[PDB]
DNA sequence: GTGGATGCGTGTAGGT
DNA sequence: CCTACACACATCCACA
């Protein structure tokens, strides 16, 4: 893992992308490599052109969560899969989804956990009453159409 | 290790 | 709607 590092502007800051070769390691919100364009491309599509998003190639991941089977692996997999643009789920939801339905809470640290915010959206994960750096998660809503409340 | 403590949840229950 | 509470659960953390 001779990591690499790279940083992005977009509408939320500044964005400082990390990876080595075998893929994507972090995206991380401060204020050369292959799966580092294509993360970089991915997230400008994400920013200013949703539509196509769907056809930006996912960046390959290689940071250690993603190195082997974890119920967290398993969800960060199924969230990304399964919950596309302006959709969102509930805690629960996807903890089912993931194959545990009462591992609720245990989707929410997965979602604490999550190296890669953004391309796995633990933003469109909500609790299941609808409810909602808390400013962020609320920016991606609502760049995904959502109302308030 | 193991074992208890931890938290990005959720349904039930009563109170304002 | 809101504080209170009981529970289920993958991880983390400190101690052995
Ligand atoms: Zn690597």
């Amino acid at each position: 893992c001779e990591m690499k590092r790279t940083t992005l502007d977009s509408p939320l800051g500044k964005l400082e992308l990390s990876g080595c070769e075998q893929g994507l390691h972090e995206i991380k919100l401060l204020g050369g490599p292959e799966p580092l364009m294509q993360c970089t491309a991915w997230l400008n599509a994400y920013f200013h052109q949703p539509e196509a998003i769907e056809e930006f190639p996912v960046p390959a991941l290689h940071h250690p969560v993603f190195q082997q089977e974890s119920f967290t692996r398993q969800v960060l997999w199924k969230l990304l899969k399964v919950v596309k643009f302006g959709e969102v789920i509930s805690y629960q939801q996807l903890a089912a989804l993931a194959g545990n339905p009462k591992a609720a809470r245990a989707v929410g640290g997965a979602m604490r956990g999550n190296p890669v915010p953004i391309l796995i959206p633990c933003h469109r994960v909500v609790c299941s009453s609808g409810a909602v750096g808390l400013a962020v998660k609320e920016w991606l809503l609502a760049h995904e159409g959502h109302r308030l409340g």
